[PDB]
């Protein structure tokens, strides 16, 4: 009724279970609202590198669960910013916690233990990295249903450890939620900037055996054993250029992808879960030879060791000098090798004709920590136990 009244929401009880063999935040269902945030850490020697994940695990608990924060005493600062009020809800967050190559230089005595393809962004040809938006020891990733509650989460997380850490990059995104689809079917795959169905061809999150080969780092493999049920992160703030797309005929739209823009279908498909036959198409004249899904994914018994599991978010800053709007997707996926993963697809990608309307800006590398496995563990615990003495 009155205008400042807050806006209902039946979603503030979401919630995910922060223990697992996995952290969340990776085959978790995305929410509505993310936030990568980049952290450097300032931590002097290993004690106080483990004061870091021990609070660390301990705030992340409390987030992703809730309970009353009200500052009985009010000659202290309060306990929370008090944006979620008195009594924290969990509002589907999930926080996942990844480390960069740069941990593991000379100051904390980590080298021994890094994972093997975890290395420092290198620009590609299409790049245009800004220096303050790239890299770091340590990144968060935040995703709730408001992008409040992961601002809240992030106001938590800097309140606690304000010496430990520092904020070198963030970026917030959401992504466009939709009408629910009809009763006992699954939801179309969000929707990037562009207007294209984003996720379509995204190995299935719920094939746990296919999540173990080609996303989780299995157990007797080549990494390090602390590394096991771990997952490289890679992440690409890549700007569009929205205004020379929508200006582009659709029929380009879709040649240069690859889809059916309303129907994210396949050029020799009719719905969004199928998928093109290469085989019959080997010339290119259906789906063109430089179309996005065509140059990522050529569908070959080689390319399969080369899947990944996106999870982007759709995110818009301010506007430019020139009048263009600052907007673009906020590119996060996941894999179990990083060489064999992102890096070997966007060697793939170069020079697509996808990049007249794409500018990537920022991001980095990094290492998605094992997930927390008991109360009596906490995250980053068997990093620090593989790194003892
Ligand atoms: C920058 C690095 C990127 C990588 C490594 C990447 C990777 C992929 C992969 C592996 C697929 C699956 C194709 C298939 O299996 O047939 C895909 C599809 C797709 N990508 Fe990207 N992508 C990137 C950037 C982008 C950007 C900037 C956009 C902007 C709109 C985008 C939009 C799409 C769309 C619409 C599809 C088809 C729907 C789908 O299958 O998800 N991608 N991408
Ligand atoms: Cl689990
Ligand atoms: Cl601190
Ligand atoms: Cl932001
Ligand atoms: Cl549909
Ligand atoms: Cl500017
Ligand atoms: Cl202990």
């Amino acid at each position: 009724a009155k205008v400042t009244e807050a806006p209902k929401s039946e979603k503030t009880q979401d919630r995910h279970d922060y223990q697992g063999q996995h952290q969340t935040g990776i085959v978790t269902p995305r929410p509505a609202a993310g936030m990568m945030v980049a952290f450097d850490v300032l931590a002097s020697d290993r004690e106080d590198l483990e004061r870091l994940f021990r609070t660390l695990d301990e705030r992340i608990r409390f987030l992703m669960t809730g309970g009353a924060v009200a500052q009985v005493d009010p000659k202290l600062p309060p306990v929370d910013s008090g944006i979620l009020g008195p009594v924290v809800v969990p509002d589907n967050l999930t926080i996942t916690v990844s480390v960069g190559e740069s941990l593991f230089d000379e100051r904390f005595g980590l080298a021994e233990a890094k994972p093997k393809r975890l290395s420092r962004m290198v620009g590609f040809p299409n790049d245009a990295l800004e220096a303050d938006q790239c890299h770091g020891d340590l990144t968060l990733q935040f995703c709730a249903n408001t992008p409040d509650s992961n601002i809240h989460a992030l106001r938590d997380i800097v309140k606690n450890l304000p010496d430990l850490l520092f904020v070198r990059w963030k970026q917030e995104g959401t992504v466009p939620p939709q009408a629910p689809a009809k009763p006992g079917e699954p939801e179309q795959s969000a929707r990037n900037f562009l207007g294209f169905r984003d996720g379509s061809a995204n190995p299935d999150s719920n094939d746990a055996r296919l999540m173990d080969t080609r996303v989780w780092v299995q157990p007797g493999s080549d990494e390090p054993a602390w590394a096991a049920h771990g997952s490289y992160q890679a992440v690409r703030i890549i700007r569009n250029f929205v205004e020379r797309w929508d200006r582009t005929p659709l029929q380009e739209q879709e040649n240069i992808f690859g889809r059916v823009k309303t129907t994210g279908a396949p050029m020799d498909g009719r719905l969004e879960s199928d998928v093109p036959d290469y085989a019959k198409d080997p010339e290119g004249k259906i789906t063109k030879l430089d179309a996005h899904i065509r140059l990522a994914n050529p569908r070959t018994p080689e390319s399969q060791q080369n899947l990944i599991l996106r999870r982007p978010f759709n995110y818009s800053n301010g506007v430019n000098k020139n009048g263009q709007l600052d907007m673009g997707l906020l590119f996060i996926c996941y894999q179990a090798d990083l060489e064999k993963g992102f890096i070997t697809v966007q060697t793939r990608l170069n020079g697509e004709p996808l990049e007249e309307y794409l500018k990537p800006v920022g991001g980095g590398y990094f290492f998605t920590l094992p997930g927390v496995t008991g109360a009596q563990d906490f995250i980053g615990r068997s990093l620090l136990d593989a790194t003892k003495t």
